[PDB]
C-alpha cells in the first residue's frame, strides 16, 4: 500500500470496504413520457452519457455514482442536480468528517478497472449491489493528506470542464464569423468595419494565388518520432518528425489521399510535405495566407462531398489548382478580415492540444496518487 506519487510523508494508507463508507441506493425508473430533448436536467442510467433529459431530478448535485447496469463501473460526481435511474447507484458518504467528498470520489475512480471487473456479462453487464459493497478500496484518515490528494485532480478536472466549455463558446462563434464573413452579412460587415468586402470580394482559383508541391516520402529509416520539424502525410496530425523540413512556415496543406483526403491545415512552424499531402506556397508577399486557410476551411465539406462524387480517387495538383475561392486583392483586407476568423482557430487550437495533454496528465496522476491494488 505505497503510492507512487507521494504527497507527504509517513501517511498509512488503509483498504477499506464501499459499505464500510458510503450508503448505496439505487435510482429509479423515469417513465418515458418524462423525457424530452428540452429538459433541465440529465437522465443518468446506464450510460457514461446521459439517455436523455427531464424536468424532474432525483439526486442532488455533488453526489457520487457507480454505474451498476450498463456501462458497468463508471465513477461520476454530478456537479448539477439529476435523474438518476436503476442501472445506476449513488454512494452517499457515511461520515463527511471521517472522509472528504471528493477524496472519496477520486479514490473510487482510481479502482474503476476494478469495479468494471464486478460485473457479470459482456454485451448486458451487471453489477450485484452485494458485490459493490464488499469492494475494498484505499482510504488514508490523515484529512490534509484527504484534501492534498482531491486538491491536486481538482484542478485537473476544473480546468477540462472549462477547457470543454471554451471550445464549444468558440466553435459556436468561429463558425458564426466565418458564415457571416464569406456570405458578407451587412450588420456583420458595419460592425467590423469590412464594408470594403461588399464591393471588392470575388472568386479566384487556388493556382491563380499559390503553387503546389506534392509530398515527398520518406522510409521509415529516415524518420524520427521526436522532432523538431513535423513530417505530414495522410492523417491529419504528424506522422512524426523529420531532420530538415521541406517547406516553410505560414502555408497551408491539403490531404490527397486516404480517408482524411481534402482535410486542410495551417502550418505554424517549418515542416515536411509527405506522399498523401499537398503543400500550396503563396506566389507572393501580398497574400495573407491564413485568409485563404479560413476560406478554405470554410469550404472543406463541399471539396469532401465533390471528390466523393468525382471518383472515389485522390486530389490531383490538377483539381487542388480549380478550388474557387473568396478573395479580394488588398493584402490589408485579406488579414483585417482573415484575422476575425483566424484568431479564434488559433484560441480553439491551443485549447484542443491542452485537453488532450492535461487528459493525459489527470489519467497518470489518479493511477499514481494512490495505491495499486491489482
Ligand atoms: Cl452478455
Ligand atoms: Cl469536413
Amino acid at each position: 500500500m505505497t503510492p507512487k506519487l507521494k504527497l507527504n510523508n509517513n501517511i498509512n494508507w488503509t483498504k477499506r470496504t464501499i459499505d464500510s463508507l458510503f450508503d448505496l441506493k439505487k435510482g429509479e425508473m423515469l417513465e418515458k413520457e418524462l423525457i424530452t430533448p428540452e429538459g433541465k436536467y440529465e437522465y443518468f442510467n446506464g450510460g457514461v452519457k446521459n439517455s436523455g433529459r427531464t424536468d424532474k431530478f432525483n439526486t442532488f448535485k455533488n453526489t457520487i455514482s457507480v454505474i451498476v447496469g450498463g456501462s458497468c463501473g463508471y465513477v461520476r460526481l454530478a456537479d448539477k442536480n439529476f435523474f438518476c435511474g436503476q442501472s445506476n447507484c449513488t454512494l452517499n458518504l457515511l461520515d463527511p468528517l471521517e472522509l472528504d467528498l471528493k477524496f472519496a470520489y477520486y479514490a473510487l475512480k482510481s479502482q474503476q478497472e476494478r469495479i468494471e471487473a464486478l460485473a457479470f456479462g459482456t454485451t448486458i453487464q451487471n453489477i450485484r449491489i452485494s458485490d459493490l459493497k464488499e469492494l475494498e478500496i484505499p482510504f488514508t484518515s490523515n484529512k490534509n493528506e484527504q484534501h492534498a490528494i482531491a486538491n491536486t485532480l481538482s484542478v485537473f478536472d476544473e480546468r477540462l470542464e472549462n477547457l470543454a466549455s471554451l471550445i464549444e463558446i468558440n466553435r459556436k462563434l468561429r463558425d458564426e464569423y466565418a458564415h457571416k464573413l464569406f456570405s458578407l452579412d451587412e450588420a456583420f460587415l458595419s460592425h467590423w468595419k469590412l464594408e470594403a468586402l461588399q464591393s471588392q470580394m470575388h472568386e479566384i482559383t487556388l493556382g491563380e494565388i499559390f503553387n503546389f508541391k506534392s509530398g515527398k516520402y520518406l522510409k521509415s529509416e529516415e524518420r524520427l518520432e521526436e522532432g523538431k520539424f513535423p513530417y505530414y502525410g495522410a492523417g491529419i496530425d504528424n506522422t512524426g518528425f523529420v531532420a530538415e523540413p521541406n517547406t516553410e512556415k505560414d502555408t497551408i496543406s491539403i490531404i490527397s489521399n486516404g480517408y482524411s483526403l481534402g482535410n486542410i491545415r495551417y502550418h505554424e512552424i517549418p515542416w515536411f510535405n509527405g506522399t498523401g499531402s499537398i503543400a500550396l506556397e503563396p506566389m507572393n508577399n501580398e497574400i495573407y495566407v491564413p485568409f485563404f486557410y479560413c476560406a478554405l476551411k470554410y469550404l472543406q465539406k463541399d471539396i469532401k462531398e465533390r471528390m466523393k462524387s468525382d471518383d472515389s480517387p485522390f486530389l490531383s495538383l490538377k483539381l487542388a489548382g480549380e478550388i474557387k475561392v473568396p478573395y479580394v486583392k488588398s493584402f490589408q483586407l485579406q488579414r483585417k478580415a482573415g484575422k476575425i476568423v483566424f484568431l479564434l482557430d488559433q484560441k480553439l487550437d491551443q485549447y484542443k492540444k491542452e485537453l488532450s495533454s492535461l487528459t493525459v496528465i489527470r489519467d497518470t496522476l489518479l493511477k499514481k496518487l494512490f495505491p495499486d491494488m491489482t
